[PDB]
């Protein structure tokens, strides 16, 4: 796809990932969000057509839309543990269903099939998700919604999985628009994941996007980390400055060393505690609350650093800078 719905310079802004953390951060920025996220999974299209509140914030793809019609539209495709019957066909209406509801709404769709596609806890099988992305990137074709849907390839990037297995994952470079990664706790193994991911995106000719990013274990409101991923024990206390330099100065810093290649980020803004599956006792990690609004001075600096030029923000030019 050679540079369609990839901008030909800039980084996109985009928040997420579920309808009210995104318009709790719209309302406290006083800011229209260039892109917005939401979640659907393939087998029951829960959340594209009205509301699915599944612990993870709730998902409405349709009020999400109406709600920001002229930003970028960023969804995650689950498979719900089914790649395997995906491939073989099995959910294939709903694949044109969500293909065309998404394209009905004209304007850039970033569509993250099978997020995360070596995370072992998403039940894949390399063929299965070779298979899937070969057929939707031909179906969104076939379909003629090409120059509205992009097809991002997002990897977990996650310390724990080792590298060096990403290969039997790749569809091929015709299949796939972006490559995507999570950038969460790179810190835990040196940066290794995130940047073997970003130099593989880089490797294949295709730009990247850091499609899920957070604090993670860091809280903004209460200005506290925790070592601890599983639940969140021996919480230290953090000044703001000090939780600025820590992990947003580093992500903007991957962004800038990895400038060639990266042309989109997703911000996860919210408070992580309040929604049940990443609550306490904390069954699903250790999250946070990764709002900026909840710090004066992560705020200031969050909007200090994506006013920046290099940043694409909302304007009435945006879907011309994103190639629509
Ligand atoms: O301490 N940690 O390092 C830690 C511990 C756990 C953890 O949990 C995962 O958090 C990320 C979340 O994205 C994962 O969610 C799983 O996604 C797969 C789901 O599969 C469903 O399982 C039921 C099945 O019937 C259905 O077919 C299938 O779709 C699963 O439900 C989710 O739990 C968590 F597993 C993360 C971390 N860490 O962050 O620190
Ligand atoms: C990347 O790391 C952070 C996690 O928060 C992400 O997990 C996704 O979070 C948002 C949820 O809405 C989504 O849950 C899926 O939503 C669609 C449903 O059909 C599906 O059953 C449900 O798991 C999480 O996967 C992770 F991607």
């Amino acid at each position: 796809l050679d540079g369609v719905l990839v901008p030909e310079s800039g980084i996109l802004v985009s928040v997420g990932q579920d309808v009210d953390s995104v318009n709790d951060y719209a309302s406290a920025l006083g800011t229209i969000p260039a892109g917005v996220t939401n979640y659907v999974g393939i087998v029951n299209l829960d959340g594209l057509n009205s509301d699915a509140d599944a612990g993870a914030g709730r998902n409405n793809i349709a009020e999400l839309a109406n709600a920001y019609p002229t930003s970028a539209l960023v969804v995650g495709v689950s498979m719900n543990g089914e790649v395997d019957a995906v491939a073989s066909g099995r959910y294939n209406a709903n694949i044109d269903t969500l293909l065309n509801t998404l394209a009905g709404y004209d304007r850039p769709v970033y569509l993250r099939w099978a997020y995360e596609v070596d995370g072992p806890w998403n039940g894949h099988s390399p063929s299965g998700i070779v298979t899937s992305f070969q057929y939707v990137h031909d179906r969104i074709i076939a379909l003629g919604h090409q120059a509205k849907i992009s097809l991002v390839w997002q990897v977990a990037s996650y310390c724990p999985t080792p590298g060096g297995q990403l290969d039997q994952w790749w569809p091929g470079s015709e299949y796939v628009d972006w490559v995507g990664l999570s950038y969460f706790a790179p810190q835990d193994c040196n940066w290794d994941r995130v940047n073997e991911a970003a130099q593989f995106a880089r490797s294949k000719g295709k730009p990247l996007f850091l499609n899920e990013s957070t604090p993670q274990r860091y809280q903004v409101a209460d200005l506290t980390y925790s070592a601890d991923p599983a639940k969140g024990t021996n919480r230290q206390s953090k000044t703001s400055q000090q939780l600025w330099d820590e992990w947003f100065a580093p992500y903007f810093q991957f962004m800038s060393d990895n400038s060639d290649i990266v042309k989109g980020f997703t911000y996860i803004n919210a408070d992580w505690d309040s929604q049940w599956r990443w609550a306490a006792p904390y069954n699903e990690g250790y999250w946070g609350d990764s709002r900026v609004q909840a710090n004066a001075l992560i705020k200031s600096n969050w909007q200090q650093e994506i006013a920046k030029g290099q940043y694409i923000n909302h304007s009435e030019t945006l879907f011309e800078t994103l190639g629509y």
